[PDB]
């Protein structure tokens, strides 16, 4: 008689726990985590409120966190992200979770709420687990109090992790946190591989469009910009890349990509005369990966090639002008998460209109919203990082240590070189590959343990 | 023409040189771009340089940006295959001492880093070092220790270099400082890797001509230079399997479409035949060493390789592949200068129609470098324009003119300020034709940055 | 208005399947081309059809445009499971006799193509035919053979109903000519290849979400549907591995950079259990047939596999899989919708956590229309823009209409001309923005060809 | 004391022995035939003229071709595709080789002519093996009498097989021919991938030239022009591709390249208006790849961008209006076959111009003017056809044969399938493949011999 959840269908349960056997077999370095943990159960006692995506994949880290000892209570980071079978498997297992696919602001904000509140009083919460910092946000500003019993927040995206680096400067963070998202077995997997394994899907799943042939243009050239090129890429795309950090677009024009502006002379003075009218009207295809704001603006929507898809795969919305459009140009829902954008006007629209673009997902994380994000072998060692980050900060119980201690401890660092190591052994084992033995000679050439470390922290993989 | 402070294979090719000088001018614009940017203030004159690096074309564009700096340079090879004689005679027609040629015998490199250390039987005055791999550093340290102490710096170039350098650092036996030019990442990330991408079945089909498309590589190593190696093979069609002892690096290997194999059963290396996985090494076709360690390509490799197999390394030093082991037991066949088949059937002699052969390239040097030309110009742009902003920065610190107190301050490793990193990288960019995007004032505060930049934090790996 | 002859999922999806019919027309211009340049002319005024082929958005446009130029068609689906509902939908609500949903049973299937061949009980007077497979093709001759004396002829769309025509040509069983849609160009070397390029990883990501990077995987065939689907895998990061009977198809594999493998030792397959070779089957993820063949992943190759190992089939027909002795022998767990886990440990029950199973795509019919939408709209473009051409061709030839001894001269299979392939190619570029060069009087002259094409002999192979 | 021969260093042959010897373990199928029909001697009382690129490659063809009992005479088909040391290896076995590297026009007619004459009357030969049709047309044209005695021509290219089928069209062609060029184990094969090996390549031994991130245009998308397309498309080049055929345009877009055209809508008018200015403006690398005449014409190349590389890998150099070059322009060379085409005026240049292009090979063959041309295991497939075809047509006995059954026989026609079939294997088993046998019921269900052929004559593969 458990009552305490909200999703949009408990009955697919079902399915969804035999899509949750299927990924633990998918993600050794989470599993490899329960068998080793198991015993000594760490989080014992811990009481995490949990903000990301209600995937499948999160499906498997909520269980990992509750087999090692901890209690959660959980809500998606996306209004969109949600697999609604993932979040019916975890209510049926006793968890409090508050998500489905298709939520409103409204209901989106609430259901954070709902983690924060049980029967209308704070939870005992002492760890935070989020992605994107919006619930690290709503802690902070409305409930500030419950932070003194939190030893600590795990953030999973870039765009958090800037954000929290904003108090670590201001001295605004009430609690350390694990720069979870610089581990390479997560930077440089979940943000570049993982994008390069769900943009396509998505694209194809929201439009079917074939892309080889098509002209593309990526904006941003970072992690996931780089994973975004390659999939489109190696779909036979003409990809262009824009960037604003000459080091990535050095990397893309010796990666094989034609480096471009939006703006004549890379000069973006807000004006439709500063576009580039003649690079727009090739483009078929434009994505945003920036995590910056109004990186696709009004005046490039409006000077794109007609019948051009346009899509974000960065954590916000704002990246694309989508408030631009929803008060100028009517839209039409193709299928839920896919809408043609009629730019005749406003009111209404002719079926057989020429001239419009299709947006997926709103505007939101399109591998999410018109697909299923990153596949579970991937965020096996995102999310084996995030299960190792929740150990270091809840045994290093910072919220129990004296003022004149914490304030050594206070700190935005990631995880030892040692854990992102061993995260990534066990992603190696699960593709069968055999890491060689250094000699005890050959060691002492290069200068390290045959245990490892095997690079200084400097190195950049 | 009276000036005769020089050795070099044949000095009539300077014409030839010369018209190379100036095509490579043409596509390095950052290195270009700084000649012409800091002529008008001479920041390098009373410079004297001593330089060990590869006598290649692209190597001369440095020297006598050097040059146009002010400096005075006298120079050698790090290799005594990787010098291109033309290059070398262009450098010494322009009356800049140079001693280098392609195919030097082991006495008469150690005689050519000498003979830039000494001027007329004695020590030149030098007060500056550009070494590439550390034995002209190192010489300096062991041999002319004295001349250290009026030395002003180090610019390292490659990964080995600046290894040697950090453990001197940590020993207390470092006497002058270093910037560490190897890790700006328009040189690691762009030399290492993409150079490598270039040059090594550049190299390969210049010393067999061996179709590559199908057959078997096996590649030891999946760093910045392992990565750019694979991608040279992965890229003619060659099925590529990855060897690694970092697993964050065989993680990406296996994500980037390789399969990751040890040579060894279990990856266990325990110096028996019987730990070889002979069966994977019987099928390989091609093997490259990127390590920068010793022994990775073993006696017992060797022998368990599949016949005909092509063995190169394209990491700093030979001894990556135990060709003593070959040089001792195997009789050799030289096809042609830098190619030898090595006959696994006997010492005495071989049949000319043996079917039982290895062919090792450049004799285990370099393979980049000795078989072909090494990186092109456009590439070793943006690691020479590193060069010279650290040389720029290390002579007008003038580290041995300083008080004791601000020696020991300042006897660091260091590489180049974010900033420099990236007026490099804009540069090689314009040279492709990109167009770099301005970020708005509103941005630049969203991300937390300025709009002129540094665009990321120093912990950014790019 | 009282229309009630069709048999769908679920009308009330046509408002959803007019919205995808609306997108696809943008996305074929040639079929699109084709339907504004005859829809004055009529050219199949009196044509009466029956189509039997995957009941898609693409195959509504195809059927949209025949009906656009003025014929009467009855259609069905080819395949179980390759139907999109709200496609169909959409085609019903058009007033067009459609009977398709997708999760037929073998029973439902037979009777959706007997119900467009019946009218109200009795046969429809059809004159023409449009097939994918060869079913309806089959039909027709062995049970009503009476209705193909008024039929002028068949367009063949795949090579397995281009086979199927051949036989009974030389059996002298075949009683209408037939034009073989599928050698065109513009359809093997596009649809084929590319089309199984595009849609084969996307029926994978959406059936089971795995990672492809890193994998192995075994791709059995490599004829035009292995070529595109090799591609499809590698370009994702996959180890891609391929089998091949034919030696030159074998070239071109290793020719592309796979590895060619039998899954018998020495390429014997003996139908013994010991002629499997156990340890490379042990290594695959994912194997997928791609042969039009019998029997090629068969029942000892499936109980080698490695544990979890993904199994899928892109060529016509399903028994290219041995899926009958799985239902025989191991008990099925259905995931979702045509993805089912087959448990190897036995046949009554499985163990809800038990790790030793297969993963079966579509339960072995065509897994990129199965879990997927099959091939896109651009790429059908060229296929379908050749069924018009070809129903248009023999619908005027009116081989019905002639006598006994004309008909004789006239049975043949055929394909279309070089020139109406190279007038498909242009409008395929034109949708991309390409720009063909034109030939120089001169330069057409100086290889023998007209300025306005063929440009080619009939020998070309591209 | 034999001096039958013409080479450029004869002390060169010892190199060319050992690098033979290699060749001949990476061409299986040419030595398999060699030592399957040694016992035959099926061409004992051929005497073959042979004009065909002498490379390592062809000198393993010549001495399998004597081995069956054939006598030749041997020229180059190319000025500059000779190497010496194989040359030199020939003419060190006794063989009559008339070829070295960088011949002038009047020296390559004469290499042609020293192999038709001998002591200055005809040689009574009876076979031509021929690439290009250059010998075949000196026959026809200036030794009539010959052909009389000559049993067949086996042909290697595009070029000179389009030659041939306008002398069968207008009845000039006096003897039979077998083209060798459309079997799939060369056609699709050499043309195909030998470029894609051997073209950058060439570029790289001639310019040391960086490929990644820079524009190129490749004219034509034939065997040759798909080959060289992935040969700078692999490397990391931004490829455009030309094409006149649809077909091929159309694939080109499927594979991933941007289909433009040098003129404005693709209409070359002759003048330089008509010149896509702005497109050739941004071009790095241009490569023709067409077979045909004047496909980078003049106004192209006085568009082009500054210090843009020009090269030609079609057989002949008329690609490119080299002789405008050599009228308006003045040539300045780097080294042998690279040259500096200065566009500042004819009499003299500036060294320090800027305003130059680069072209290779003078026009002529790059891969094998700049470089060495296919590798041998690629031309294992290329030459096991032509010896094949050598056994055939001399067995028939054209020149025997009376008026009225010469008529039946006069035809170019290729090798049947099964051979081209037993080629492709032994290039399987010389990569370790595994080719799998049918099943009787298999074999049955296809239609098919468990031998083969397995494919129809129509199969385009
Ligand atoms: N959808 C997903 O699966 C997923 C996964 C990880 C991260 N993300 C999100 O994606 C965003 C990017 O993440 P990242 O790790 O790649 O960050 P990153 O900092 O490594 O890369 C972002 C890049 O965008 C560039 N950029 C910024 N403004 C630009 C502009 N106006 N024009 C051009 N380039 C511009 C920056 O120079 C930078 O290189 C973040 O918001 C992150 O939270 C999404
Ligand atoms: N030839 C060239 O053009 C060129 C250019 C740059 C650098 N280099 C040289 O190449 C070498 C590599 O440089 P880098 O920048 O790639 O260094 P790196 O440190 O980034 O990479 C070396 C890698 O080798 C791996 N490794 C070490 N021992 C191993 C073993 N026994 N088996 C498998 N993997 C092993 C390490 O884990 C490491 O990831 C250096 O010596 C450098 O000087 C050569
Ligand atoms: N799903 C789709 O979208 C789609 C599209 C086109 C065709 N098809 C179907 O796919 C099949 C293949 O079509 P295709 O055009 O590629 O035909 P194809 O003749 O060009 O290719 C089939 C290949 O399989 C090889 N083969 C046969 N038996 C084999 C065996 N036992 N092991 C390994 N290889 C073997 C043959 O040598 C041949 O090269 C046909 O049934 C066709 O109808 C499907
Ligand atoms: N260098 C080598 O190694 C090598 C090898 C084989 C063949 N070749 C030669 O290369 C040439 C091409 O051979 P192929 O087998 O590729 O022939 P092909 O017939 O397959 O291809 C030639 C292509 O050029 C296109 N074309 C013609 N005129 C054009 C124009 N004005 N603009 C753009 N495209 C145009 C045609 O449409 C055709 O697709 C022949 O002369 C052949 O002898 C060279
Ligand atoms: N060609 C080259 N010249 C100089 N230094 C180099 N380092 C690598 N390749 C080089
Ligand atoms: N190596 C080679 N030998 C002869 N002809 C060729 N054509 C292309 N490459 C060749
Ligand atoms: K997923
Ligand atoms: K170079
Ligand atoms: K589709
Ligand atoms: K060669």
């Amino acid at each position: 008689g458990f009552t305490d959840y909200k999703v949009a269908d408990i009955t697919l349960a079902a399915w969804g726990r035999r899509e949750l056997i299927i990924a633990e077999s998918e993600m050794p370095a989470l599993m490899g985590l329960r068998r080793k943990y198991a015993g000594q159960q760490p989080l014992k006692g811990a009481k995490i409120l949990g903000c990301i995506h209600m995937t499948i994949q999160t499906g498997v880290l909520i269980e990992t966190l509750v087999a090692l000892g901890a209690e959660v209570r959980w809500s998606s980071c996306n209004i969109f992200s949600t697999q609604d079978q993932a979040a019916a498997a975890i209510a049926a297992a006793g968890i409090p979770v508050f998500a489905w696919k298709g939520e409103t602001e409204e209901e989106y904000e609430w259901c954070i709420e709902q983690t924060i509140l049980k029967d209308g009083q704070p939870w005992d919460a002492n760890m935070v687990l989020d992605d994107g910092g919006d619930l690290t946000e709503i802690l902070h500003k409305k409930y500030p109090q419950m932070l003194e019993r939190i030893h600590g927040i795990t953030e999973e995206t870039t765009t958090g992790v800037h954000r929290l680096l904003d108090m670590l400067k201001n001295g605004t963070l009430k609690v350390p946190a694990i720069n979870v998202n610089d581990s390479v077995t997560k930077s440089k997997n979940d943000n570049k591989y993982g994008c390069r394994h769900s943009l396509n899907d998505a694209i194809k799943r929201g439009t079917d469009h074939l892309l080889s042939g098509k002209q593309a243009l990526v904006i941003g050239y970072g992690d996931v910009g780089k994973g975004s090129s390659q999939s489109l890429r190696q779909e036979g795309m003409i990809v262009k890349v824009a960037e604003v950090d000459p080091i990535c677009a050095m990397q893309a024009c010796m990666d094989g990509f034609e480096v471009v502006s939006p703006y004549k002379n890379g000069i973006n003075d807000g004006t439709e005369a500063s576009i580039d009218a003649a690079l727009l009207g090739k483009i078929d295809l434009i994505v945003t990966t920036t995590g910056n704001v109004n990186v696709c603006d009004a005046n490039m929507l409006k000077a794109l090639k007609k019948r051009a898809v346009v899509c974000n795969i960065g954590h916000f919305d704002n990246e694309i002008d989508t408030a631009f459009m929803r008060k100028n140009w009517a839209w039409e829902e193709v299928k839920p998460q896919v809408h043609k954008i009629h730019r005749t006007g406003k009111d209404g629209f002719d079926a057989h209109n020429d001239d419009y673009l299709i947006l997926l997902a709103e505007g939101r994380l399109v591998n999410l919203g018109n697909a299923t994000g990153h596949p579970s072998r991937i965020m096996d060692g995102s999310f084996a990082n995030q299960v190792l980050a929740q150990i270091h900060l809840f045994e290093q119980k910072y919220a129990d240590l004296p003022a004149a201690e914490k304030a050594k401890r206070l700190s935005v660092e990631v995880l030892p070189k040692k854990l992102d190591e061993e995260v990534a052994l066990e992603m190696v084992k699960g593709f069968g590959g055999v890491v060689t033995q250094l000699t005890p000679k050959q060691a002492e050439y290069i200068g390290v343990s045959v245990e490892g470390p095997f690079k200084p922290d400097t190195y950049r993989y």
